[PDB]
């Protein structure tokens, strides 16, 4: 409750498929500062549930390695959040999405606002998409954002960007 | 800022090495509930660095194996205390330790107290030490805890404990 966009009417099952975290955008500097800090992850593919849950499949730097994780956010109450679990109450939101090109989300920490917030820009094609960074850019505004990470066309194909 | 046991004089020099987590409980059922539960994590051993940190070496079941991951605690104006790196500000702290029989800790999200509670009893030895689980309660009952869980010989050995 922090981030006022949420998207009206939307359909996970439009969602499913390939995705490019073409953008990364963190409210503190230090949570996508290095390849291993803890919330610069990348993802792969959404794969939505028939229940109506959300399999998020992405890649992190853990060890020294391009890792592999696959994180289950639960659908909730309203459709365009979830929660992903842990001792960290964790929110995720779909601000925005064309279901075709891009879809914009944050993530949020219940209890820490402004020290958990990260967001990215989701692209369906490894290309870098103007208009979808006009929106990231517009929803961004209204945020307290310290850091901001673009990736570049041949990056977003390598595993981990690099 | 919960825990009200500090342990006075830690040298964490002496605290390196071999260790089994004996007992678990948490504030929360839904944290050591199953294997797969976020904070469900059997310590292997512990490795004090020169600058005075803290790795951590541990196991936890990640996927449909037991997964080894390391986590660094890096040391605060407090010898007790020790902070552990993310959107969540876990800190680790001390209760009590002989350094050569057991040592009681717990972990605990300053902004999410009683919601991420987390304390073990380790052991040296996969004993079953009933000294140390004293302690262990001791400390523990003025503290909130719902779920108490405790390990038998034959799967202090095994990985991720069967």
């Amino acid at each position: 409750l922090i981030v006022t966009q949420t998207m009206k009417g939307l359909d996970i099952q439009k969602v499913a498929g390939t995705w490019y975290s073409l953008a990364m955008a963190a409210s503190d500097i230090s949570l996508l500062d290095a390849q291993s800090a803890p919330l610069r992850v990348y993802v792969e593919e959404l794969k939505p549930t028939p229940e109506g849950d959300l399999e998020i499949l992405l890649q992190k730097w853990e060890n020294d390695e391009c890792a592999q994780k696959k994180i289950i956010a639960e659908k909730t109450k309203i459709p365009a959040v979830f929660k992903i679990d842990a001792l960290n109450e964790n929110k995720v939101l779909v601000l925005d999405t064309d279901y075709k090109k891009y879809l914009l989300f944050c993530m949020e920490n219940s209890a820490e606002p402004e020290q958990s917030l990260v967001c990215q820009c989701l692209v369906r094609t490894p290309e870098v998409d103007d208009e979808a960074l006009e929106k990231f850019d517009k929803a961004l505004k209204a945020l307290p954002m310290h850091i901001r990470l673009s990736f570049n066309p041949t990056q977003l194909e390598e595993q981990c960007h690099i």
